[PDB]
């Protein structure tokens, strides 16, 4: 019989994502994470399975994928994905619970950037890894490991690019992700989806917002900000595309950068990265690799 789902015991409900539902389970004397889909959610199950099985995808800052499988209880079939389990949960949860040191901030930011750089980067060869854009990067889709570093998850909306033929593997729809984190060009539909760089640039804008969430929680001399989502001060809790568009495209506002961040070199560098992720024109934004290089340079200097 099968070696995966058949041999796993579910222990704890984690919650519902975009599709399916997450659980903590036990496999071969080890805790694992399981995402369970119904039969009518096969398209979303297969697609996430497909992205995670991409050659050369594994990276310390991407969720470690174990397997896709199904399980029959005798009445209905469940479609399963199985991965590493991370006890701390999402970066959103982590930042609500805790403040971080300067070192902690740099580890969380650098690990996020490194994960995104890996997704984004095409690797040549027989084991040819295409460039991959996430399309729904947010603090709730980044997990925090026990070592205080991040890994990116929720790859079901991702798109993959073949540079030789300049083709994307699926036909992309507009505005598929979380409205709050959508780039200006996504919000106003001006994004050119026949230009794969556009998807990478939209991811970068979203990472900038995530960086802002982290920096708020960096505590120096006991001084820090409360946890907030980006645009907490300007839109409703579950904002529409029009509400986001009015703030981000028309009024041209971005999350507020405190002046107390000027007083610290680490926060000064992070603040600069955010601004350079937040330009309305995606072509002006930093790349994930450049951000990784900068934070790696900063990480060396700090400790
Ligand atoms: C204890 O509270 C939380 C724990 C975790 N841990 C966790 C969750 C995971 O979920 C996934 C599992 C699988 C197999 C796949 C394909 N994806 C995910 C996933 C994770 C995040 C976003 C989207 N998909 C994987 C590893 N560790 C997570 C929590 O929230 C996300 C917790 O708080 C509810």
């Amino acid at each position: 019989g099968g070696t995966i789902a058949r041999t796993i015991v579910l222990q704890e409900s984690i919650g519902k994502g975009r599709f399916g539902e997450v659980w903590r389970g036990k496999w071969r004397g080890e805790e694992v994470a399981v995402k369970i889909f119904s039969s009518r959610e096969e398209r979303s199950w297969f697609r996430e399975a497909e992205i995670y099985q991409t050659v050369m995808l594994r990276h310390e800052n991407i969720l470690g994928f174990i397997a896709a499988d199904n399980k029959d209880n005798g009445t209905w079939t469940q479609l399963w994905l199985v991965s590493d389990y991370h006890e701390h949960g999402s970066l959103f949860d982590y930042l609500n619970r805790y403040t971080v040191t300067v070192e902690g901030m740099i580890k969380l930011a650098l690990s996020t950037a490194s994960g995104l750089a890996h997704l984004h980067m095409e690797i040549v060869g027989t084991q040819g890894k295409p460039a991959i854009a996430h399309r729904d990067l947010k603090s709730k889709n980044i997990l925090v490991k026990k070592n205080g570093t991040c890994c990116i998850a929720d790859l079901g909306l991702a798109v993959r690019h073949d540079s030789a033929t300049d083709t994307i593997d699926i036909a992309p729809n507009h505005r598929v992700g979380t409205k709050r984190y959508m780039a200006p060009e996504v919000l106003d539909d001006s994004i050119n989806m026949k230009h794969f760089e556009s998807f990478k640039r939209a991811d970068i804008y979203a990472m900038g917002l995530v960086f802002w969430e982290i920096a708020r929680r960096c505590s120096i001399g006991g001084i820090h900000e409360d946890y907030q989502l980006p645009y907490y001060d300007l839109v409703p809790s579950d904002p529409s595309v029009e509400e986001m568009r009015k703030v981000v495209c028309e009024q041209k506002l971005r999350p507020n950068i405190p002046n107390r961040w000027q007083s610290c070199e680490a926060l000064r560098v992070m603040a600069k990265i955010m601004r350079e992720c937040w330009y309305a024109n995606g072509a002006a934004r930093l790349t994930a690799l450049r951000i990784k290089k900068t934070l790696s340079q900063l990480s060396q200097q700090e400790g």
